[PDB]
């Protein structure tokens, strides 16, 4: 496979960050990684085929590489905890660095692409479309966590950065009473996401793993817990107009790579029919 790894620099965050690219075609899929990001390759390179997948689709792939619970959003400062000496600044970075660097030497066309998050990135991917709809007309979240700002969420995604890396949750978004926990609720967005006519594919098991595995207990109840939250979110989607989106939410599947990687090539016809034909 033709995968190149690439240096691209992000003025933003003051260094540079890695990335992983196949090119086939002007219009791109943005893989996103999930809460636990590595700094040595993106998770969808690690534990599935995706780049064999998306090979001569007429699509490129782009996966960039880092940004451990970063939630890809641009954060208020540096996580206050772990020592961090920089602000992460990844909405910046896939919105304006990357999408330009890619334009100038690649000919990756900046907009009519499609961002595909999972766990963590699953909304990330969502609140993309919904701000930057002409760079991303498609978007897809597989398990994600679509309400983040309310009830317990916001404390469960505190104790689950600070449980990856030792990040602060308010070092990105602030207080919860801050808008930055609201305006980055895909729930909260979704009137934007209709509005701009987005195309959306939704996913998330029940809790039971299949033939794929991911059986264990963590993955298991992690699907189980955030299901209820995508069903809500299809729910008022439809409730507010949404008439362009995919829900599959299927008797199976848990929270890990197997069935993401499934949802992936699941989505593919879809894409190139979105973004080409």
């Amino acid at each position: 496979l033709p995968v190149e790894y690439l240096q691209v620099p992000s003025a933003s965050m003051g260094r540079d960050i890695k990335v992983q690219f196949q090119g086939g075609g002007p219009h791109a899929v943005y893989l996103l990684d999930g809460l636990r990001a590595q700094d040595d390759y993106n998770g969808w390179d690690i534990n599935t085929p995706a780049f064999e997948e998306y090979y001569q689709s007429g699509l490129s792939v782009i996966m960039p590489v880092g940004g451990q619970s970063s939630f890809y959003t641009d954060w208020y400062q540096p996580s206050q905890s772990n020592g961090q000496n920089y602000t992460y600044k990844w909405e910046t970075f896939l919105t304006r660095e990357m999408p330009a660097w890619l334009q100038a030497n690649k000919g990756v066309s900046p907009t009519g692409n499609a961002a595909v998050g999972l766990s963590m990135s699953g909304g990330s991917a969502l609140i993309l479309a919904a701000y930057y709809p002409q760079q991303f007309p498609y978007a897809a979240s597989l398990s994600g966590f679509l309400n983040p700002s309310e009830g317990w969420w916001p404390t469960l995604i505190g104790l689950a950065m600070n449980d990856s890396g030792g990040y602060n949750a308010n070092s990105m978004w602030g207080p919860s009473s801050d808008p930055a926990w609201k305006r980055n609720d895909p729930m909260v967005q979704i009137p934007r996401l209709v509005a701009n006519n987005t195309r959306i594919w939704v996913y998330c098991g029940n809790g039971t793993p299949s033939d794929l595995g991911g059986d264990n207990i963590p993955a298991k109840f992690l699907e189980g817990l955030t299901l209820r939250t995508n069903q809500t979110f299809r729910d008022t989607y439809a409730a507010d107009g949404g008439r362009n989106g995919v829900f599959n939410f299927p008797p199976n599947g848990t929270h890990s790579w197997p069935y993401w990687n499934e949802q992936l090539v699941a989505m593919k016809a879809d894409i190139q029919h979105v973004l080409n034909g």
